[PDB]
């Protein structure tokens, strides 16, 4: 009782939409990797023991549709539920194939007031996105709120550029899948993620011809409401 | 090393902002109960061994003056640096007596391109404030380092909400922090000690109103974390 509760005959249910080509309105490249890391991703969280499915390119209103469908779902046999973003990205929203609708939007189905089988439970978000321009030069009889038990891990700081190399795709997810690979099952949440912070900031810097792009860095930004440590087994 | 370094001379500084009277012209109220906040505070930090300092009824230039000085000091022989902010606020801004600033300007002074004597090193901020007026209703190379890394912050409510404060007793989150760090201010990591207090509020905290609109409401704190090793304020081992 410092610990969620794991004892259910599922884990829970895991969403990648995993976003890669974009309609020729927004002005969107294609993101290269994004399979990579949606592969490793699936892998990862299969490992844990999520039920995990993939959905490529969705629009906005398909993001709404899926994620207000499962909000929807029955949890009462589940442990927690998951899903996890892989999209372009700019401040507070993220990209459809079509357009962008805004992270509030999706994750707002979850809370406690409006999925009642997942209360109490963790609700993870994981997203790989831009957040901005900015780019890291570097240096050497009782009621609970309807908010609580998030928790969102974003591949960078608010207003921030999000690396990825096309051949072997997120930094972040390169880390996120390794970690979890090796101590998934023996580490809180908060220790992979900090893990994740760690080697996303020591062992990566980017390189570009262009001089502006040449040599910048990244750090993850967690944020968490959960109320009870979180580990993926007993 | 998967933890933060704790051998050094002193652990390090911890400056407390009370903002607890207001000019009338922000049309702000006095926050009775903030005083308390700060007592509970300056002894849990001290305890722990911070240096600590507490200013109060600060002008908008005040926080800013004095947080870009306290970055321009010398770190070296410090651990790590906390700030606590304890004013009325509103999405992305605190209150000054005078006012309104951006909280991620205060917080700007410290980063890694900015305090070098504090690169590597846990950069603290805890903040009590109003973060807007949604009520929750309830329900039964040889490589750099980036210049945003190893920063945390404990905001006391989640962004778009209110905060929850006793004319008597004090905030819902500084009784929760404090009574937590007594306890296991040395045994638990800064994860593990901010997961109680979301705990805490969340599971034992409920408002008492005449006017039904304010009448039993919940709240739940909100960690920011950048950290980039586990943290305890202890050498030990």
């Amino acid at each position: 009782t410092y610990q969620y509760n794991m004892n259910f005959e599922k884990l829970g249910k895991c969403i990648i939409i995993n976003n890669k080509n974009f309609d020729k309105v927004t002005g969107m490249g294609v993101r290269n990797g994004t399979d990579k890391d949606a592969e490793a991703l699936f892998k990862c969280f299969r490992s844990l023991g999520f039920d995990v499915i993939v959905y490529n390119d969705c629009s906005c209103a398909k993001m709404q549709d899926l994620l207000k469908k499962a909000s929807e779902e029955d949890h009462t046999n589940a442990a927690c539920f998951a899903c996890i973003l892989l999209s372009h990205g700019e401040e507070n929203v993220i990209y459809g194939k079509d357009g962008v609708t805004p992270i509030k939007d999706l994750t707002a189905h979850f809370r406690g007031d409006r999925c009642k089988t997942l209360l109490e439970k963790p609700k993870l978000f994981f997203i790989q996105a831009c957040r901005g321009t900015e780019l890291d030069d570097g240096i050497q009889c009782y009621k609970i709120p309807v908010e609580a038990d998030f928790l969102f891990a974003y591949s960078t700081v608010p207003g921030y550029y999000s690396w990825r190399s096309p051949g072997r795709g997120s930094w972040f997810v390169q880390a996120l899948s390794s970690i979890l690979e090796e101590h998934g099952k023996d580490l809180e949440i908060m220790q992979i993620l900090t893990r994740v912070n760690d080697r996303v900031a020591r062992h990566f810097e980017s390189q570009s011809d262009d001089p502006h792009f040449h040599e910048k860095k990244q750090i993850p930004c967690v944020v968490s409401m959960l109320t009870k440590e979180l580990y993926f087994s007993q």
